[PDB]
């Protein structure tokens, strides 16, 4: 009726939304739980009461905050200043790596943590395309650090909260940090091969259609939403005929 929403205000109240994966995360308890990203006001220690290994990475916010540890605070509780990566990324066990993308910056974090950290268990929230740029093996970029981690779309906001008229849509996608799916050798040996398999070398990479017979039996006709697996197994074929395997 006469309602009242004729103005000019804007908010993202999705503080159940947005907080509802994070808290669906459900981790085990080795696995530490880092949150990259930049600094809302509501996470980051809670995420810690799951895993025993909480630190900040951005904003002065967390660590002083933590409400008393409930862990006895006497585990991994750190405030970073600056620069991190290498600060904070460390090394065996495994970790929880939940952060979003600033939308400016961020695949350079998520290429060393990817390159040399054991993460297991990254979960990356952003809203635009990121995720989008990773299951897309045909800019080698998703494809470079897709062979590291295996992800998967688990939550998908369109930004209901996003009031009044959203406009992205922010999504959670479900990244696994795994050792490699592609021997670091042939890595830079396989990044190549998708160059030419993503413009259109598909006459140039098969010597007679014989891969292209195997691109039907394997029920990829269009690799266009290929995500990466498609192009392991295919580009595998590639690397026990020619030599590099």
């Amino acid at each position: 009726m006469n309602k009242n929403i004729k103005y000019s205000q804007n908010f993202l109240t999705s503080e159940k939304v947005l907080n509802q994966i994070i808290k669906q995360l459900n981790l085990k308890e080795t696995d530490t739980v880092y949150e990259i990203g930049t600094g809302k006001g509501h996470l980051t220690t809670k995420l810690a009461k799951i895993s025993k290994q909480v630190t900040s990475i951005e904003l002065d916010s967390h660590l002083f905050n933590l409400s008393s540890e409930k862990l006895k605070l006497n585990t991994r509780v750190t405030l970073i200043h600056q620069d991190i990566l290498q600060f904070q990324f460390p090394n065996k066990q495994r970790y929880k790596i939940v952060g979003n993308i600033p939308y400016h910056l961020s695949t350079q974090i998520i290429k060393k943590v990817v390159f040399e950290s054991r993460a297991s268990d990254i979960y990356l929230i952003v809203e635009e395309g990121f995720y989008k740029r990773t299951l897309d093996i045909h800019r080698t970029l998703g494809l470079l650090l897709h062979t590291q981690v295996s992800i998967q779309q688990l939550l998908k906001l369109p930004a209901e909260c996003f009031h009044p008229k959203p406009k992205v849509n922010s999504v959670l996608i479900k990244l696994t940090r795994h050792t490699t799916d592609v021997p670091d050798k042939y890595w830079k040996l396989y990044t190549y091969f998708v160059s030419k398999w993503v413009n259109r070398e598909y006459r140039q990479l098969f010597t007679k259609n014989q891969f292209h017979q195997a691109m039907k039996h394997a029920k990829v006709n269009n690799l266009s939403t290929i995500t990466y697996e498609q192009v392991l197994s295919i580009f595998n074929s590639y690397l026990l005929f020619n030599g590099r395997k």
